[PDB]
């Protein structure tokens, strides 16, 4: 230590000790990780029930659901959706003999864990699970058996032991409803889904941190329970009734693919970036987009317009110019460009949405050894929306053209995607289709915004990179304080939350226009956690 | 079920760790409030936001929205990474009694540098930061976008507890903006003259407002940052009237006022050290290795383009460059530019040559596109090379021509005016400080050779890009009165004098001529009193 | 119609103040960053002693050890292990005149900092340090001199000034024992390690945050000291004796490479992902795997089976088919495939583990200019285990075949890896080799598991992606509360923690089977910090 600091200190005011503290004796307890097998029940929806009844387990928290993924054998393309564990959850319910204590919808549990990288990884996020593997023979192993762990985040984990679920000498039932296996699987037509669906069984195990407490001093607390309201298809409104004490309100959009066969051209697999989705789509198209053939290429529909690339290299599709230059092309062969690989239009001789027009430069070298074109660099304007268009909409009734002018080989490689937690109108939820949000508490306008400033606040306040337009009414510390809520006024009709959105106007000649939307409104109501005590007499009969 | 061993294991006063009394908080109601400002115009843009409402009792979490316009026309254009923070010059929160809290643009950015989410919202995408090209005068270079800048204040530390209370006073939030030149990376082709004339800052301030029923206001303490920028290249800077300081930060900034702010390359959205280097290598390669029918044309007379021998090795003095290109036509030969960029202060002395920084170049010539497709490059190019302004290659100090590149390459040079660059390179990799000496009055307060104060700053703040910082306060904020370095007016200990020893560079290296500026940041303690409106008082 | 009401707060007793707090006056103190040079001692093991003796250093925390890495000159391949700073630490000991206050093993300090990205970076994680650099001339600079910073995390940093180590007018000694330089260096046979080991010296400097406190009010506290027990080689048990008050128990595996020369085929350098390890291995093998030669290739052992690739492109190695197609092959030359690059078999008529059979497609273009094959795309089933096999195990006595059928050029590029902190049986600790864990407190079974649910909990509760099978007993916030421990019953015999694992069964014909294992058990015991007659620690019993 230098002299200047010594002189600065070398009087007597009431000071708080910042260099020592009294190590308070905590409640005498003992934790233990407890694992239990359930009871399976079977629209023949799979339901697992876990009963927790023990004199020693005083309190419990940190629920983790294990799932045994079986060995997948056979032919065809198969892969699991990212975070497979969360995606196979439809509903989680924690109940006692008095009724439901806390419950959540599958998507909401996922939304609550979206900022937890570790919980998402344990759930099932690997190249082993999420890459689309191919089976060549009926006995070939597509996927090896694996175990996934789903962190069932509850309000009891917030402040560890302080927030824990205290079993007041009663039975606790944890009920897990599962989504059909079709929701968690990405497969092609070649894959035998019918056999798989029948043969597949959900193999769960519930784990939790149990606490054996000596002379526990139980006190009443407060809990936030989530409620979900899904609006009418393509309707820009949704209402949450009986709102008396709400801590938060979330608003988001979901696509509805019930009007399609849920088939999509491409899928990136484990690689989940916006660029990864785009690159996978470009790769799938390139095979049919630029062809090196001896004369006019064969195997394409009559509707297809495959033009020979001039010496200039530029092929003009209306106003759009495509520069195609392939090296080491054999003298007997020529370079061809598919000028209408995928096209859409609602009126004859009108605006046409052509996927071939979304390319500006294609360069590569022809391989004599593999009889394939090895593409070097592609200049395109392909977006996340293009990769998110269901194949059905290209060949829909609304289209005046054939639509899908790809080869039968390409069409056979299309994958079924039935992920239950998709948001917006694209796989990455990039496109914001809400131009204005209006929240009304009864007749009075509670909140309005054009830009997603509520989403920006949600992302900041929750340290999340994928948030939703959320209104937070509670800025008080949880567990130690009674949560602040938006309070109702039944007499003035201020007992409901009415959400109204203004959807972005889309072009009728773009296939995304026909993707149906659903408004999702999530409300977190406040409940009081009480512990029933008293004497009851019963007539012996 | 619980096992027998744990059961067997289980008058003393014990604290309840399994239950707590859910305390009734102060009755309040939060609301996200958004306001439009008042624009004022060296004709510097200033946005004023006035906050006053009988129901807005307190506020925190200031977020500034910015409407980036559609950019149309010809040329290369892109935004600097974290565009939102970069366009902020100064933020000032004041009342009728004066300024409550204020910050310089760079300091606000420095405070949010460890916040990934805040940085992303600010504007960090391929859509904004990649250098896009406009082909026709009506072509859209950049689509309109909205960016969100988190104005981190001392009021967010402990949420409602730390929040700024409004004692029936008018709170003004003043945002001074940097010129649009600082947030834009563009080439000569881009019509910046029209862009600068037509561009307008479109701001909107958002904050979390609180309606508090019967608020019980108490006095608090606030840390306000002060910045002192030293004389260009001067290894000294002094902070006067230091009476109660919580911290002191020291860093360096480059100065490019002696250049045209033009640089050869830029990686765009990809911001790693390797990304900067790879972009530079890519830009030089087409001029470095030429496949031509006879001696290549279009280069200055000063250029020394040598034909690559059958051996493949071209010797530039002591440096050997292996150049081997596949599928070269019979009528054409492989050439190496042996002096692409050169610098020297004397005619027969040491030369800094960029071509000598290459050891192996391999590729395949494309007959279809008439260009060389490079496979693998072995080089010793560093982050400093990518950070040299073009002006320094053709400077007066240089005995050589300097820039022996083609007119095509020179036309692709980009103007970079990022206001928050640190050190002498874009990634602030090179540490140019050999010694730090901090004096309080006349006495040496702290002395260091290695950047151990930076290592402590990075550890204690969980940041990967920190500064040489002396922290005097290790006491928890809000709940305690901050610990400070106290002054002695009588003894003369009322100023912080920083003296550095810059590491000396080679005069024959162009980086030597990059001007430096020493930045000293001091955080003074102020008392916040709500008697007769909101007012701050300097602890002395 | 476009107008929407802009109204504020449209949703409106002893109360705790949530909008204001009393700014308590703290203890009068002054911090200072203090740096000290040590005293080097030399089994000739390196030991650095730092004596802290000052009447004004009242308390201290945040220990940071600086290390001056020298300029590395000469020929051969050389690079440092990632996080070089932590890897050179063997043991850290903080002691006073009364004895040891706190101490840690090198690996445990690293384990405690594994979730701290910043601390790991400061330690030495750069392309400059970790990439394997090559020296061409005896005076060529391989590595430039560098300074690394090792954050010696102690229990005194938990609650900053509150948790800080107080110096009761006593001399505090910080002793740092260093691992041999062999442990922190990755080099080939060409590199003169004999001279390097002789010329290398550890150049340390200890830094800490010292606090000069005016009228300090010292109070007794509690400290957790880690204890490590390493089981006998290939022994599935390990016991921790005298367990009286433990806060946690960690169990993990380590490989033992003493039965090998510590040489490995490949190393990715700075790039440390699972894919980076795999890609580096594939790259190293490709040079010998696919050969473009004028007639049968030379330089390989007689044991090697190099087959000419047919016009078909398919080379069949038993039931495995390898598609090899190289472009621009000269007319005087042919394409060859090494069908047994690396092979292992316990019997002559048994299952043979062949690395060449792990490849399905190899495509590239031959360069006439550089006389090399430039590989475009490789389809393989190479895993993290393959990259983790020591070269010695390919040519071991157990193998009835030659094993290593690579060229002398490839074999000369093999690197010595002596990283002291490797876990599991692979470099990334991906493969879980424990099928069952049994923890006993005395003779009674305390905890048993099949799946790694204790590791899943460790990873969740500590927000770490690289955790260990850990049993936590303390769920109470440190420093404010007295830590909750598993208490002993000396009379009943429960005064020891006995761990037992059941290793997952591997195939005898796979070289990984012969990688020897060591069980590591870490126990954190509770000690009382008493400041009567200087600083001293007492074991809670
Ligand atoms: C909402 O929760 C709050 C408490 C109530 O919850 C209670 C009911 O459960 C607690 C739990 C679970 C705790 O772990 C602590 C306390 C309490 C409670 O009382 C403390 N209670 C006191 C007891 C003594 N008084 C007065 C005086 C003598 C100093 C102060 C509080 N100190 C306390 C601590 N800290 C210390 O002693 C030490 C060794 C250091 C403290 C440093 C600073 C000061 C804190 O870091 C500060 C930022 C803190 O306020 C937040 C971490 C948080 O507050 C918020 C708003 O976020 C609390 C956890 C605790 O660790």
């Amino acid at each position: 230590m230098n002299n200047t600091i010594i002189n600065s200190l070398i009087d007597s005011i009431k000071r708080s000790n910042v260099f020592a503290v009294d190590s308070q004796i905590p409640t005498l307890y003992m934790p233990q990780y407890i694992s239990l097998s359930g009871v399976m029940t079977n629209d023949n929806q799979a339901i697992a029930s876990f009963e927790i009844r023990d004199q020693y387990i005083t309190a419990l928290n940190h629920l983790v659901l294990s799932l045994e993924l079986p060995e997948v054998k056979g032919m065809g393309r198969f892969g699991y959706v990212p975070y497979v564990g969360y995606k196979c959850i439809n509903h989680v319910s924690i109940s006692s003999c008095n009724g439901v204590i806390w419950e959540i919808e599958g998507e909401e549990l996922y939304n609550n864990c979206i900022n937890n990288t570790i919980a998402l990884k344990h759930s099932g996020y690997s190249s082993e699970l999420n890459d689309i593997s191919i089976g060549l023979t009926p006995n070939d192993t597509i996927k090896e058996p694996s175990t996934v762990y789903v962190y069932i985040k509850t309000p009891f984990d917030v402040e560890d032991t302080f927030s824990s679920l205290k079993l007041s000498d009663s039975k606790i039932t944890v009920t897990v409803t599962f989504n059909p296996v079709s929701d968690i699987v990405i497969r092609d037509s070649s894959f035998d889904f019918e056999t798989f669906n029948k043969e597949f069984v959900y193999v769960p195990e519930l784990s939790f941190i149990g606490y054996m407490v000596k002379n526990v001093q139980i006190k009443p607390s407060f809990i936030e329970k989530p409620r979900r309201v899904i609006g009418q298809i393509n309707q820009p409104t949704a209402t949450v009734t009986e709102v008396h004490a709400a801590t938060s309100l979330s608003v988001y959009t979901k696509p509805y693919y019930g009007n399609t066969d849920n088939k999509f051209i491409s899928y990136p697999g484990y690689s989940q970036d916006e660029k990864d989705y785009i690159d996978a789509y470009v790769s799938r198209l390139l095979d049919d987009l630029v062809i090196v053939s001896d004369g006019p290429p064969t195997g394409y529909p009559e509707s297809a317009e495959i033009v020979e690339v001039p010496e200039d290299g530029i092929v003009s599709i209306q106003d759009a110019d495509v520069y195609v230059k392939i090296d080491n092309v054999p003298d007997n062969m020529s370079v061809y460009l598919h000028t209408n690989l995928l096209m859409f239009g609602t009126r004859k001789n009108s605006f046409i949405y052509n996927i071939s027009k979304k390319f500006s430069a294609i360069t590569g070298t022809y391989s004599d050894a593999t009889k394939r074109t090895i593409f070097a660099h592609i200049s395109h304007s392909i977006n996340i929306i293009d990769t998110s268009i269901p194949v059905s909409l290209w060949t829909s009734q609304r289209n005046v053209y054939n639509g899908d002018n790809r080869s039968a080989e390409s069409k056979a490689k299309d994958l079924f995607i039935n992920d239950p937690f998709i948001k917006g109108i694209d796989f990455k939820n990039k496109t914001d289709i809400i131009s204005r949000l209006e929240v009304r508490f009864g007749n009075d306008v509670l909140y309005s915004e054009n830009g997603p400033i509520s989403r920006i606040y949600n992302e900041l306040l929750t340290k999340s990179n994928n948030g939703t337009r959320t209104l937070t009414f509670n800025f008080t510390p949880k567990i130690f304080f009674r949560p602040t809520t938006i309070t109702a006024n039944v007499s003035r009709g201020k007992d409901k939350l009415s959400v109204r959105v203004v959807y972005s106007t889309m072009d009728v000649n773009h296939p995304i226009y026909y993707v149906q939307k659903q408004l999702v409104v999530v409300c977190n109501d406040l409940y009081k956690v009480s512990y029933d005590q008293g004497v009851s007499i019963t007539k012996i009969m």
